[PDB]
């Protein structure tokens, strides 16, 4: 597409340059072209991809929530807020559809490696859940099936290949829990998985993913 | 015209919404709408227009600076950093040229208070341009900011009070151009002086304080 002509190794360097200038909007683009090349990503690369898209899709859900609030506070004045909440909704739908078809068409590969397979399904997980945050109807139904199916198939492959300290499994756990609580209407399972996680982890504390457990606990506080 | 089929009032609520959502690309795009209805912009309105454009052209000026910085240290190689600097420089020039066209084609003989705010803008966006231009281009750009900031000065001088935040901030910016762009630090300094002065004849009649402490804050660095 818009980045076919560019050398792979240059895409990365520009990505990293974007990073510095904080043009995550472009950083994402660069990295997209990066992926489209067909070669597998390094660790350092995955993280750029991740970060660039985290940052874009992030501030999107941010202005959505800002707008979505101002849509409740307007339950006692004009359709303008609904439309502009719709426009932004679209944009986010769009970016998620992008990341989801990268993950699909390239990054989750046949055998792959164990450590990365998980990074990628965690990602599938989150991006189907950001869709869920704003989806509705039967559409919202089908989306949840997908985030679950994903987060799950990752859950399996991580605890059967990683130690409970590994910040990736902690992360994956953490979000799969947020998913249980916030999206799948299961505080029952969300509470119990945040706990099973924070416990088996606090145990083998002999990297520094103590920061992830601080999130796990922070959450469990609000849930009870 | 992507905004063209929306009613003016609506475009404005939508701007304000963008502001609240920190979505300045849109805020700006919305206002570009409002202004292309061909109808005078109110004070509160003129403020979203500059807030929006400032904010966009803001980060564009921040990145180019970041990226020039890298360009130097990394030739004091690979062309990647030059290329992408050029990418960003291009957007920048884009948005200025946009605003500069809004001003020229739609905003400029009104009332005095506003007729300045605009010539002040014309000047500011013509400088940001000159902040990146080169050769014969830069020359003609510099010449243009001078001309607008000037006409602005004249109108701010002939009919505004010396402590009016527009006549002030106008002078502020005109000074910064004098220093950083027209590479005449002489004239920069004895315009900062004159206005941190004719202003200081009234610290009695909270908002001007904000701007005045800048004319000095600047004069710190230029002396
Ligand atoms: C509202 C507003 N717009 C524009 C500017 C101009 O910015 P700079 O001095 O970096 O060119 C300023 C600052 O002086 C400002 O406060």
């Amino acid at each position: 597409g818009a980045m076919g002509s560019m050398e792979r190794a240059s895409l990365i360097q520009k990505a990293k340059l974007a990073e510095q200038a904080e043009r995550y909007e472009d950083m994402a683009a660069f990295m997209k072209g990066a992926v489209e090349k067909g070669e597998e990503l390094s660790c350092e690369e995955r993280n750029l991809l991740s970060v660039a898209y985290k940052n874009v899709v992030g501030g999107q859900r941010a202005a959505w929530r800002v707008l979505s609030s101002i849509e409740q506070k307007s339950n006692e004045k004009g359709p303008e807020v609904r439309e502009y909440r719709e426009k932004v909704e679209t944009e986010l739908q769009g970016v998620c559809d992008t990341v989801l078809g990268l993950l699909d068409s390239h990054l989750i590969k046949e055998a792959g490696d164990a450590e990365s397979r998980v990074f990628y399904l965690k990602m599938k997980g989150d991006y189907y859940r950001y869709l869920a945050e704003v989806a509705t109807g039967d559409d919202k139904k089908r989306i949840i099936d997908s985030a679950r199916s994903a987060y799950q198939e990752a859950m399996d492959i991580s605890k059967k290949e990683m130690p409970p300290t590994n910040p990736i499994r902690l992360g994956l756990a953490l979000n799969f829990s947020v998913f249980h609580y916030e999206i799948a209407n299961s505080p029952e399972e969300a509470i119990s998985l945040a706990k099973t996680t924070f416990d088996e982890a606090m145990a083998d504390l002999h990297k520094d993913s103590t920061l992830i457990m601080q999130l796990l606990r922070d959450n469990l506080t609000l849930w009870t």
